[PDB]
């Protein structure tokens, strides 16, 4: 085991990786205001999500594997999110309702709400830009630990994430570590 090594760079606002960020959050959340946009540069569990990248990609065929989905969350899980990114641990912060893993709205106006990103004693608020590894997804339940297999002859091969609404998906739930990169991080009020 290695990681819980990374570093944090703040975005400037001239920066254009800072207006990209904040045009597909202010989509749907123009009405709060952007204190700062971090990047969270954690080398090892990148290399992790990269490896898992690569195999999704020779095993998916056309489909586009990655998605950039959004996460909101307590003030005190940002150190935690920075070091081990979305762990099996972590599973316990999030629902259950489409299984045991960690959900990412495709809306960053889902993860605007209190009850997930919960603002703090300044009242900050904290939503990450997450790099999601969705493959391929079928319809979730709440009785999911692991996605369900794809065919029943070869139950050994699984979906990779679940979905709301598998023809129209609003929020994505991962089960496996090294599936979502906390990429960035956007800190705002109301
Ligand atoms: C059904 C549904 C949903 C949904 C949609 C978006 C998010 C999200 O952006 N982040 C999280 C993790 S933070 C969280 C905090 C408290 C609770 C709760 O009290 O149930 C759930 C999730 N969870 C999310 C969840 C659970």
């Amino acid at each position: 085991m290695k990681q819980q090594n990374f570093c944090v760079v703040e975005l400037l606002p001239s920066d254009p990786e800072y207006n990209t960020v904040a045009s597909k959050f202010n989509q749907t959340c123009s009405h709060f205001r952007i204190e700062k946009i971090e990047r969270i540069q954690n080398p090892d569990l990148w290399n992790s999500y990269q490896a898992k990248k690569k195999t999704m990609d020779a095993k998916n065929g056309q489909t586009m594997n990655e998605k950039q989905l959004f996460h909101g969350t307590d003030a005190g899980s940002v150190p935690h999110v920075n070091r081990n990114g979305f762990n099996r641990s972590y599973a316990g912060k999030n629902a259950v309702a489409y299984g045991k893993g960690t959900y990412f709205a495709v809306n960053a106006n889902y993860s605007a709400n209190d009850t997930y990103s919960r603002p703090d004693a300044n009242g900050r608020k904290h939503v990450y830009y997450v790099r999601v590894l969705t493959g391929i997804y079928t319809h979730g339940n709440h009785s999911l630990i692991v996605p369900p297999s794809k065919n029943p002859q070869n139950p050994t091969d699984l979906y990779d994430t679940v979905t709301d609404n598998v023809h129209h998906p609003s929020l994505f739930v991962a089960f496996y570590d090294y599936q979502a990169y906390p990429e960035y991080l956007i800190t705002f009020r109301k």
